C-alpha cells in the first residue's frame, strides 16, 4: 500500500516545474500536506480492507487525492477557517449551547428564499443548528419525499437554484447556525444519470448498481432480507421493464448504489466534497446500515459499511475538517451505536430514546427508558447523540427484544400494543396516529403523525400539552444534540390532505408532514393557546438547557425514582431531572431523596423544593433540580 508521501508528490505532478515550486510553499498545500500525513493512514486502510488487492483501489485512490486536492484548494476562506476551529474543538457538538431545527423547505418556507426569510424566527426559537430536507433534483410526483435523488448538485427547480442554497448556508452562518442537510449515498432515484447509463449499459457506468438477469440471485438474497417498504413491493428487488431485476431496498424508483465497485466510492465521495464546499456543516449519512451486501446475511450494518463510511470519513479529515457526518440508521440497539465514533459518525440520531419517550407515554412505565438511560446512553468521546421526538419519519419500536426480556416483557407482544395504542386501536388510548407499513408476514408495523397528534391535541387533551413539553423535555436535557421537528414548537396537527393526493395516499408518512401552520405561529406567544403554551414551554426549556452549564456534554447517569412512573437521571452531579409519564400525580418520597441537597431550585417551575420531604410531581410535570 503506497504512503502519504509518496502520494502526494504524484498529486502535484500535474504542475509544471515553475507552478509546483510555487504550490509546495503555498498555505493551502501546508495544510493539506499535514491533514494527508494524519488522515490518509485511515483512509488506505479502510479501503483496503474493503476492496482489498482490487487492481482499482489504487488508481481509484490517486483520483480520489487529486480531486480531494483540488477540492482544498478551490474552497472558500472562511470555510478553511471553520476547519481550523472544528479540529480544535472537536466536542463543539456535545455543547450544551446546541439546539437543532429540521423543516422541508418548500412545506415550511415554501422556497429558499423564502427559507431565507424564516431565519429570525430560527434565532428567535434559538435554533444554532437548521437541517433541510432533500432539496436536488428527484423524479416529479412520487420521490419519497425527495429521498428518490436525481442529482446531488442541480437543486429542486420548487426550491430555487443552487445560488439561492448557497445564499441560504451562508445566511444561517451569519444567523450562527450550522447548515446540514442529507447525503443520500445508500440509492439514487432510477432518474438519475448513473442510473440511465448503468443499465443502458454504458461501459463507464458498469456495476455501479446490482442489476440481475432473472430472480435466481434476489430469490436466494431475499431469503434474508428485511423487508422496509413491504407495501411497494416484498424483498429487496424491483422488475426492469426489460425483464432485469435491480436491487431496490426502498422504493422501486431507488436503485441502491454498488459500493462493491471503487469507483463508486470515488464517485460519491466526489459528491460529497461538491456538498461541503457549499459550506455545510454536516451531513446526513442516509441509510448508512445498507451500503454492503453479502448473500446469506441481512446486508445490513456489515463490517465494510462502517468501514467505507470510516474512509468517507478520513476525506473529509483531509479535504473538509468542518464536515461531521450524522448516522440515521434505525436498526438494533447494539447495531445503532457502532456508527458513532469520531473516525465514523461523530453524531446520530438515538431512535432507543424517541422510541421509547413515546413507549412510555402508552405504558406509563418508565422501565424501558430508564433501562436505555442507564444501559445505552453514553457514548465514546468526541461523539453524541441526536435525541429527538419525531421526524419526517414513521416511529419504528426498535428497542432490544434481548432488552425488554430481562425485564419480562416479550418484543413482539409489546409492539402489537404500541401500534394499537398508537393508532387509536386500543381502548382509552389519547394517540391520533396512522399506521404504517403493516406487514402480514411478520406483524410488524410502524406509526405516523405528529407529536401534537400522538398525544392527543388533535381531540383537545387536557393532558396532550403537558406531554409535549415532557417529551422534549428528555430531548433536551439527556445529553446530546436536540433536533426539534419545527412544527412541533405550536402543536401542529397532521395534514388532512394526504391521504386522497394520489402521490401521497400510499405512504402514511406524509400524515405528519403538515405545512406551516400560519395561525399556530401567530398564537405561539398567547398563553391561552395550545400553540402559546407549547412553544413558551419548549422556549424556556431551550434557554434554560443553553444558558446553564450543568446540561454540558453527552453523559448522564440515572436516578431511581423508586416509583414506575417517573424516569430520573442527573447531568454533571448538578442537575436532576424528574419526569412524571402518569397522567395522574406521582410520589417521589423522602426516603428516596435522602442523599439529595436539603433544598434545590426548579428550573423549570422555578420555585425552590424541599427534597427532605415527599416530592409530589404534577401530572406529566417535569422537573429540573439544581442539586449543585
Ligand atoms: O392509566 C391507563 C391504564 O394504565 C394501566 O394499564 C397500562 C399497563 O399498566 C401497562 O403495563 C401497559 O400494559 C400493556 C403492556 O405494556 C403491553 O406489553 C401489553 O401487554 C400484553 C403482553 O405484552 C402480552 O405478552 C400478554 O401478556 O398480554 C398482555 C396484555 O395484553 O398490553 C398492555 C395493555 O393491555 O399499558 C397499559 C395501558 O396504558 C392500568 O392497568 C389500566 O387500568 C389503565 O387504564
Ligand atoms: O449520581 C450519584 C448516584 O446516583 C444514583 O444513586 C441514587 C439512587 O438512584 C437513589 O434511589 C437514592 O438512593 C436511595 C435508595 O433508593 C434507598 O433505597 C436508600 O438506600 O437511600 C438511598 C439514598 O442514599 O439516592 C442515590 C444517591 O443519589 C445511582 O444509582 C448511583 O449509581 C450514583 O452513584
Ligand atoms: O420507514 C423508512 C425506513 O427508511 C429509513 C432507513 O434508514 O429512513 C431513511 O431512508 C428512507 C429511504 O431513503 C427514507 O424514505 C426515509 O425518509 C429516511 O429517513 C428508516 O427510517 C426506515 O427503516
Amino acid at each position: 500500500s503506497p504512503n502519504s508521501q509518496y502520494l502526494k508528490t504524484r498529486i502535484l505532478d500535474i504542475y509544471t516545474p515553475e507552478q509546483r515550486a510555487g504550490i509546495e510553499k503555498s498555505e493551502d498545500w501546508r495544510q493539506f500536506s499535514r491533514r494527508m500525513d494524519t488522515h490518509f493512514p485511515k483512509l488506505m486502510n479502510e479501503l483496503d480492507s474493503v476492496y482489498g488487492n482490487n487492481e482499482a483501489l489504487l488508481p481509484m485512490l490517486e483520483m480520489l487525492l487529486a480531486q480531494a486536492w483540488q477540492s482544498y484548494s478551490q474552497r472558500n476562506s472562511s470555510l478553511k477557517d471553520i476547519d481550523i476551529a472544528r479540529e480544535n474543538n472537536p466536542d463543539w457538538i456535545l455543547s450544551n449551547k446546541q439546539v437543532g431545527g429540521v423543516c422541508y423547505v418548500d412545506l415550511f418556507a415554501g422556497d429558499l428564499k423564502g427559507l431565507k426569510d424564516k431565519i429570525p424566527y430560527f434565532q428567535e426559537l434559538g435554533l444554532t443548528y437548521l437541517y433541510l430536507m432533500p432539496l436536488f433534483k428527484c423524479p416529479e410526483g412520487k420521490s419519497d419525499g425527495g429521498y428518490a435523488v436525481s442529482s446531488y448538485r442541480d437543486v429542486n427547480p420548487a426550491l430555487g437554484t443552487i445560488g439561492d442554497l448557497r445564499e441560504v448556508i451562508a445566511a444561517l452562518h451569519e444567523a450562527g447556525i450550522s447548515a446540514v442537510v442529507d447525503f443520500i449515498f445508500n440509492h439514487t432515484s432510477n432518474e438519475h444519470e448513473w442510473a440511465q447509463r448503468c443499465a443502458a449499459g454504458d461501459p463507464l457506468f458498469d456495476n455501479f448498481y446490482y442489476i440481475f438477469p432473472d430472480r435466481r440471485m434476489p430469490d436466494q438474497y431475499d431469503r434474508t432480507l428485511r423487508e422496509i417498504f413491504p407495501d411497494q413491493h416484498p424483498g429487496g428487488f424491483s422488475q426492469l421493464e426489460d425483464g432485469r431485476w435491480v436491487w431496490t431496498t426502498f422504493n422501486s424508483f431507488q436503485w441502491d448504489l454498488n459500493y462493491s465497485n471503487p469507483w463508486v466510492f470515488r464517485a460519491m465521495a466526489g459528491e460529497m466534497l461538491f456538498l461541503a464546499n457549499l459550506g455545510v456543516d454536516i451531513l446526513r449519512m442516509d441509510a448508512v446500515a445498507f451500503i454492503w451486501k453479502q448473500m446469506g446475511t441481512s446486508c445490513e450494518n456489515l463490517p465494510q459499511a462502517h468501514a467505507l463510511i470510516r474512509a468517507f470519513n478520513a476525506v473529509m479529515r483531509i479535504a473538509a475538517p468542518a464536515v461531521f457526518f450524522k448516522s440515521q440508521a434505525i436498526v438494533h440497539p447494539d447495531q445503532v451505536v457502532q456508527y458513532i465514533g469520531q473516525d465514523e459518525c461523530q453524531i446520530g440520531y438515538n431512535p432507543l430514546q424517541m422510541a421509547l419517550l413515546w413507549n412510555t407515554l402508552a405504558t406509563r412505565e418508565v422501565n424501558l427508558l430508564h433501562q436505555a438511560l442507564t444501559y445505552r446512553h453514553n457514548l465514546p468521546e468526541h461523539t453524541a447523540w441526536v435525541n429527538y421526538v419525531r421526524s419526517h419519519d414513521d416511529i419504528g419500536w426498535t428497542f432490544a427484544d434481548e432488552d425488554a426480556a430481562y425485564l419480562g416483557i416479550s418484543g413482539y407482544d409489546h409492539r402489537q400494543f404500541l401500534n394499537r395504542f398508537f393508532v387509536n386501536r386500543f381502548d382509552g388510548s389519547f394517540a391520533r396516529g396512522v399506521p404504517f407499513q403493516y406487514n402480514p408476514s411478520t406483524g410488524d408495523c410502524r406509526v405516523s403523525g405528529t407529536a401534537a397528534a400522538l398525544v392527543g391535541l388533535a381531540q383537545d387533551d387536557p393532558h396532550a400539552v403537558d406531554r409535549i413539553k415532557l417529551l422534549y423535555s428528555i430531548a433536551l436535557s439527556t445529553g446530546g444534540l436536540p433536533l426539534i421537528y419545527l412544527g412541533d414548537e405550536v402543536g401542529t396537527l397532521n395534514d388532512d390532505d394526504w391521504s386522497q393526493d394520489s402521490n401521497k395516499s400510499d405512504d402514511s408518512r406524509w400524515a405528519h408532514r403538515p405545512r406551516y401552520n400560519e395561525a399556530l405561529y401567530a398564537q405561539r406567544n398567547d398563553p391561552s393557546t395550545a400553540a402559546g403554551q407549547i412553544y413558551q414551554g419548549l422556549r424556556h426549556m431551550i434557554a434554560v438547557r443553553q444558558s446553564n452549564p450543568r446540561f454540558d456534554g453527552g453523559r448522564l447517569v440515572t436516578f431511581n425514582t423508586n416509583n414506575k412512573h417517573i424516569i430520573g437521571y442527573i447531568r454533571n452531579n448538578a442537575l436532576l431531572a424528574f419526569g412524571n409519564f402518569s397522567e395522574y400525580p406521582q410520589t417521589v418520597t423522602a426516603h428516596t431523596l435522602q442523599a439529595m441537597p436539603f433544598k434545590a431550585h426548579d428550573l423549570i417551575g422555578g420555585k425552590t423544593v424541599s427534597l427532605n420531604q415527599d416530592l409530589t410531581l404534577q401530572p406529566y410535570q417535569v422537573m429540573w433540580l439544581e442539586i449543585a
